[PDB]
């Protein structure tokens, strides 16, 4: 019985202006589950598989650089509508536009500096999590409150 | 009209996810006075009662069956435009359309397990009252801000 | 010895100085369970006999009145040395010998205005249970988090 | 650019400096400038000059001389306009959760905050509140994981 | 009655690190009354003037010239033993020794990046008061919670 | 110096993983490696390897088993001492309000963390439960505002 699941990576500047608990802390008392969670300096080329997708954008060679610049928190959550979920808690990729209470909305300013990496859908979100972990790196586990937080 | 009260009852769920003193601060801290406060298992009958108005709907039994288990803390709490903007406070009705900020936003994910109810509007509000505290219970007393709280 | 339990009460000035939900997160997080809670303004006669052992103490007086000069939130609390343990956390009874971390350490400081009691011993607790509280109004439930607190 | 934030004398009363500065630093904006006074009646007559001619401008110079304000000045990118979304609708029935004025307050003449509406007003607000030495310059050691 | 004051500075690494609202937030929830404060880049000849009792330690000159590599906060709090229990909030003047709970227990690591100054006495914080403010710069007002702070 | 803490499978329950994790970056320290995984039997019996001949071990691999844990290596002066100083004391009855044990549970045998013992733990415990590979090189921006 496995809900949906998203990616969640804590950019450079996430981990280094020391949000990373604030994060998680998030993430943890809405109820989500974490399944997987590692601490790495991601490859130029992994970052470019990751952001495949963007590859023709004028931003894409500086974002590739700046997410290479230090390390990042990849995490795997479950629950019902993480994905979505997920990145309305996130806020909208440019700051500017993401409203207070949300991770973006209270921590950062600027688009290229936007703390944190949520997937945009279920598809995406299962290639994310094949691409940054291996398939036993993800932990099966049943949360005390599940109960309390599913009907 | 700052002498409006609405009822607010943290749910089975609230409890028993440690969120009791979480939500009664985000009360204390935008200025509303705690007029009345109990903990308390509701029997069925009570909750029949209170739900009244929904008991031709789907979701009817299991509400009342996860409404009787585990205690509630029911509150009464005063102040101008308490039960609309209490409402607010406590985001939308269903978790999924809940913004971050908001109790719900913040801390649930499904609408049968959603944690507060609040009164719907000022006639619901005296009836909820009246419903689960005795007016004695009902104290009044005198916030030493309340100059700074209203003009 | 996880079924012991304390009577702790925010004094007046806790309440009117909006500490009810900072005080109740700090048990809930502790890992103790709230058996009941409810919120009044005792009577004169009442306080007197709560305070009976310091009858003839020159603080006497003035503290029967402070108690009851505003309403109080009064709890019974559950866990394994939650008398002692709850003692601990709400520091010294002067808030000039509490210690940053205890909630009179944080938030009071002067003696006659030190924002929250608890039961000095388990005799008194349970002096202090009954005469607050009727039996009906101790909640049972078991906490979902139980088996993670206790071996 | 720079914005004139000042937590009103219900916000102090209310014991919310801390937490109004806390959400300014963790955003990421630099403070400039900053001080704690009870503004002159006079001083306040030139901050609302605008409203002179209202009938509520004597009772607004009452409340805003009732006791100190915190008077800051705050550095970023957009830092007027995300301020003013930050602080929430003038209203606080209308601010948002999550918003300064939607989380700690009630009504429209105890909401706790002002901050420039413009960069034109917040220059002007900025030369009224503060000496030219008095806004300090330096470089926030986060500044290069703030902004690319 | 003018009660006790202390004078408070937020050191330049207190300032960068973030921790200018934490800290303030924890002497306005102590129920201490904020009297003056500004915020200002100080002169070495200033900050020796300030840490003249210390000029024959070696650390010394190391300390006027980190104390002036940046802004500072320069407060000055009132209430009843405020230098004592400043003192006792801050921690150990060497975080190696600050407890958890303090400011320099919970903030920092090392001596010489301590965040935080508070006089070390009534005479002290008198001496230190003068130097930093002009006297109009003391406000006068009272607190909307004296009476629930004081008996 | 480096230090290896592990949020126990109690804390991870409990939902106290980003409050721990909070606790050490805003006291300074940095984050070198950090994984999430239920450790097998096999990689406790190593880790309480001293404890193998007690009676009480296959209890404790077992209760050390029945959840994922937080393992992570943290960096800074003195942050052996000083971890075990914020974890509070082993048991938490004796642990004071303000430490991680002293704030968030109750009994020795539920006690949501471990920090090293000694410094020779740490690398003991770092070499056994990271790869080389898995240990970050960085320079915290704020390392010249914790350290002169």
């Amino acid at each position: 019985a496995n809900l949906e699941r998203t990616f969640i990576a804590i950019k450079p500047d996430g981990v280094q202006r020391g949000l990373v608990g604030e994060i998680i802390k998030r993430f943890e008392q809405k109820g989500f589950r974490l399944v997987a969670m590692k601490f790495l300096r991601a490859s130029e080329e992994h970052l470019k598989q990751h952001y495949i997708d963007l590859k023709d954008r004028p931003f894409f060679p500086g974002l590739v650089k700046y997410m290479n610049s230090g390390p990042v928190v990849a995490m795997v959550w479950e629950g019902l509508n993480v994905v979505k979920t997920g990145r309305v808690m996130l806020g909208e990729t440019n700051p500017a536009d993401s409203k207070p209470g949300t991770i973006r909305g209270d921590f950062c300013i600027q688009v290229g500096r936007n703390i944190i990496h949520g997937s945009d859908s279920v598809k995406s979100a299962e290639k994310e999590i094949s691409l940054w972990f291996k398939p036993e790196e993800l932990v099966d586990y049943k949360s005390c409150a599940h109960d309390w937080v599913y009907e």
